[PDB]
């Protein structure tokens, strides 16, 4: 509708911070 690439990159973060947040809590 109204998007453009410049926002696809807040969904982009959305995911890499699953990374961050699994990569802390699978070892504790």
């Amino acid at each position: 509708k109204k998007k453009n690439w410049f926002d696809i990159t807040n969904w982009l973060w959305y995911i890499k911070l699953f990374i961050m947040i699994v990569g802390g809590l699978v070892k504790k």
